[PDB]
């Protein structure tokens, strides 16, 4: 292990910003190279609570891990190509307290935002972190509830998360299981067109002026040459108890579709998380501009037919390949 100074030299250190939480710990905002990054911190190995749940073991992060890698190296394959899904720039495992000026950082997001985590002041010298340095991704779907165009912006992001499910399908075998609205990222792009090839097979996606990212892998599964890396939920209680929200339903739907069997392979997942973005695209987003062209109310009813079709396809790849929201 290497110390928070490793990662985090003074002025990076100093520039750091909290953005978000979970019960696994931060994610802090900074720059280095004049270029920002998001610096996930998840504390492990040890014996205290935190949020309220045990510590993660090594063996227990690893899968994350690898997965946040596969997804990432996409961006540079040729058969099954995406950059949908957000990058990594290293991955550390740190050893110390928690940086005084990280607490700092932690206390003024509690004074704006609020947190419902533990305020991480309580760690020894010992305590062992990882620490993931991902490409910056922009700003959360549900922090963007009030905030997008049109749904003719929410048809891209639909396309652009299909497709990026689809080729993690055909070249790793991938599924999400949890691609709630926090996990998924927008940043503006002056790109008109965004590239992806899938089995070979390059396509385009119009932009709307927005590049989607998928994060966060602490439920997801894959597998190369036969060699499976998932989270085993099979004993977890909570995970499917969850009530007010479709997302909760997910959960126990993934559940019925695997008979809780979570090392198989089932991307009607991945359908099923498309599923719940697309209601959440006509429930609970509200753009500043309704849909007010003939060429706009198409794109809303095409929406509405997609969320009343789309359970009957068996994968993110069925739906890029055969759906008629994205002919
Ligand atoms: N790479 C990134 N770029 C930008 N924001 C990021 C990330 C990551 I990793 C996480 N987040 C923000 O933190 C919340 C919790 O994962 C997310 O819901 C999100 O708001």
């Amino acid at each position: 292990p290497v110390p928070f100074s490793h990662c985090l030299p003074t002025e990076k250190l100093q520039r750091c910003e909290k953005i978000g939480e979970g019960v696994f710990g931060e994610v802090f905002q900074t720059i280095a190279d004049h270029t920002p990054v998001a610096i996930k911190i998840i504390a492990i190995e040890g014996p205290d609570l935190v949020n309220g749940s045990h510590q993660k073991t090594f063996e227990e992060i690893l899968p994350e891990i690898i997965i946040s890698k596969e997804l990432s190296l996409l961006s540079g394959e040729v058969c099954n190509r995406t950059e949908g899904f957000i990058g990594l720039n290293s991955v550390h495992c740190v050893q110390g307290s928690y940086p005084p000026l990280l607490l700092k950082a932690w206390d003024h997001y509690n004074s704006t935002k609020g947190s419902a985590n533990d305020r991480p002041d309580f760690f020894k010298d010992d305590q062992l972190f990882i620490v993931l340095e991902f490409e910056f991704g922009g700003i959360d779907l549900e922090q963007m509830r009030t905030k997008l165009s049109s749904l003719a912006t929410a048809k891209s992001i639909l396309h652009q998360l299909t497709a990026s499910l689809a080729v993690a399908e055909a070249s790793l075998r991938f599924e999400h299981r949890d691609l709630h609205w926090g996990n998924v990222l927008l940043k503006k792009t002056s790109l008109k067109k965004l590239h992806y090839t899938l089995n070979g097979k390059s396509s385009t996606i119009p932009s709307c002026g927005l590049q989607v990212s998928i994060i966060d892998y602490t439920l997801s599964r894959l597998e190369r040459d036969g060699i499976v890396v998932f989270c085993d939920v099979s004993m977890d209680e909570d995970l499917f108890t969850g009530d007010g929200d479709y997302q909760f339903d997910i959960y126990r739907l993934m559940k019925k579709e695997n008979n809780n069997r979570w090392g198989e392979y089932h991307p009607y997942s991945n359908v099923l998380w498309l599923h719940y973005l697309t209601d959440k695209m006509l429930k609970q987003m509200t753009f500043k501009t309704k849909c007010n062209t003939p060429a706009m109310k198409q794109i809303k009813r095409k929406i509405q037919e997609f969320h009343r079709t789309m359970l009957n396809f068996s994968s993110a790849t069925d739906l890029l390949c055969q759906h008629s929201l994205f002919k």
